């Protein structure tokens, strides 16, 4: 509290400060001022709350009024008394205020082979030209590491970057694994923020798999395919089954009960359970993960592996046809589940 540096700035609204020793503070609100590089002074007291978050972290949390700015500046005011370390020793005005600096936003893959990462900031993200084509500009920006902390050489193919979002997308021998992470590299002159630059977080982000698309597995039962290996517990109850697939009919309705028994599919990125849509039972049906799902994980069931996040919308499920059989020398017969359409001409070439 006396002369630190870094800080973990996470979206457009929220700071963090990392200092060198623990604490049990309470109360940090009005124990910062804001000033820039430009000289140009910011909002009196930043932040409207504060609360303990890490082993010496304090969570800053900005009021309504107040955007980020490149370089933007905080130091501790004048008779702050409320913000201590265990030493003892509560903070004082720093001889040099720290700067705030970036750290990316959320990641979720899509895709099998597409990485989509919102970012903190919203504008002033540019990188040297090139990063469209060049692995050494597009694969200098983040580093992918393992549990264990093994960067992979080399998985990305290219970076696409607009405004908020970015996208890293994979290649067929950079495969995806489960329980991977991704974080910044310390000093890297790639990725800007503004006038600023992005910097290495804390803890990095843990990716999540999710769900791509849903069929009829049988008469009375639907496929489930994912971008990453499955797991489901073993023999679960119908309840589990029930609690992590919100089901609604055409129009929106929810459906309290879809589900009696849900388990693995016939390829370990796959999964079959109970009822079926086929524009029958509904005409409409649709499936999607809920909001606080608990029990979809990939890699393994253990509580560090990640969690399936809900998809963009609910996915429709995929019809298909039930049979046919020859009648006469010239015919073939189809059954299809309940009625269907036909949106033009049924001449032979389009049949």
């Amino acid at each position: 509290g006396q002369t630190l540096s870094s800080a973990v700035l996470t979206a457009s609204n929220t700071i963090m400060a990392t200092l060198s020793n623990v604490t049990t503070s309470t109360d940090c609100r009005a124990a910062f001022a804001y000033f820039d590089s430009n000289n140009a002074t910011k909002a009196a007291s930043p932040f409207a709350n504060c609360t303990v978050s890490g082993t010496t972290s304090v969570t800053l949390i900005l009021a309504s009024g107040v955007s980020y700015a490149a370089g933007d500046q905080l130091n501790i005011k004048v008779n702050q008394t409320t913000l201590n370390t265990t030493a003892g020793v509560p903070f004082v005005p720093a001889a040099a205020a720290a700067a705030v600096q970036p750290v990316l936003g959320a990641a979720t893959l899509t895709t099998a082979s597409s990485l989509v990462v919102k970012l903190p900031l919203s504008s002033g993200n540019t990188m040297p030209d090139g990063y469209a084509t060049n692995m050494t500009i597009c694969g200098a920006a983040v580093q992918l590491l393992s549990a264990a902390g093994a960067v992979k050489a080399s998985p990305f193919s290219a970076c696409l970057l607009a405004a908020d979002t970015l996208t890293l997308t994979l290649t067929s021998s950079g495969t995806y694994a489960p329980g991977d992470v991704v974080n910044v590299v310390a000093g890297q002159s790639t990725l800007k923020n503004g006038a600023t630059s992005y910097t290495k977080s804390a803890a990095g982000s843990v990716i999540r798999p999710t769900l791509t698309t849903v069929s009829l597995a049988t008469t009375t039962t639907i496929l489930i395919g994912a971008s990453a290996p499955v797991s489901l517990p073993a023999n679960a109850s119908a309840d589990v089954c029930n609690s992590i697939f919100t089901v609604a009919l055409k129009s929106g309705t929810a459906l309290p009960t879809a589900l009696s028994a849900c388990m693995a599919g016939p390829a370990v990125t796959a999964i079959t359970a109970t009822f079926a849509n086929g524009t029958t039972y509904s005409d409409g049906l649709t499936v999607t993960i809920k909001a606080n799902q608990t029990l979809l994980r990939t890699g393994d069931q253990s509580a560090s592996s990640p969690l399936f996040l809900p998809p963009a919308s609910a996915l429709v499920i995929a019809p298909t046809v039930l049979s046919a059989s020859l009648t006469s020398a010239t015919s073939i017969t189809v059954q299809l589940p309940v009625s269907s359409t036909a949106s033009g001409t049924l001449d032979a070439a389009g049949c």
